[PDB]
């Protein structure tokens, strides 16, 4: 009497870049009915924000809306092809994985202190620590710290910790508006900057 239409594979897998263009063709999951019927394809579940379009007649699966892997990096679509009959409808499952692009700069924790203090006449003295984070993946969110001024006076480490490079002298200067630069280790790198306000104190004798 009846066989339902059969998808080639009963489970698909697929990478898509988050930068992929709207309208781009992602997968061809057309089935065939052995008694030549017309077939109707629909995404039953797995795509609540309607990111993907699955042609009702063709079978083609394209991208409908823009992706972002910082919001969603994975989808599990439940697709169906049906012929019309009471139970002439079959189910496959597409498994989609979104891959990274470096579309995000480091961002400094706004809650850590900016106003810092270090004693004078002391070198390799701990001034304080900053931190910045990047939501991108792998090297695209590895953050490298550097100083944008006073490089002869202060050094900064990979863990964000800042030190005096040399004995400072309050009488020479007591405030420093230091600048820190967080940069991601991506091939096409992005960065941001934070100004600190460092104050010099003195040992109390002379
Ligand atoms: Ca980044
Ligand atoms: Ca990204
Ligand atoms: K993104």
């Amino acid at each position: 009497n009846q066989s339902p239409p059969r998808f080639p594979q009963l489970m698909y897998s697929l990478e898509v870049s988050e930068a992929m263009r709207i309208g781009a063709i992602l997968l061809n999951l057309q089935a065939t009915d052995r008694e030549g019927d017309p077939i109707t394809y629909a995404i039953e579940n797995g795509d609540p924000q309607r990111v993907f379009n699955l042609s009702e007649t063709t079978g083609i699966l394209s991208l409908g809306k823009a992706l972002d892997r910082e919001s969603t990096d994975r989808y599990i679509l439940i697709v169906t092809a049906s012929d019309g009959r009471p139970d002439g409808t079959s189910t496959a499952t597409v498994n989609i994985v979104v891959t990274d692009v470096n579309d995000n700069a480091p961002v400094f924790d706004p809650y850590l202190p900016r106003n810092l203090s270090v004693v004078e006449e002391e070198a390799n003295a701990f001034v304080g620590q900053v931190r910045a984070t990047d939501p991108d993946a792998g090297i695209n969110g590895q953050v490298h710290y550097s100083l944008g001024n006073f490089n002869n006076l202060f050094r900064i480490t990979s863990n964000g910790s800042i030190y005096t490079a040399v004995k400072l002298n309050r009488e020479a200067r007591d405030h420093y508006e230091l600048v820190v630069v967080a940069t991601d280790g991506a091939v096409h790198p992005r960065h941001s900057t934070l100004t600190l306000y460092i104050k010099v104190l003195d040992i109390d004798l002379e």
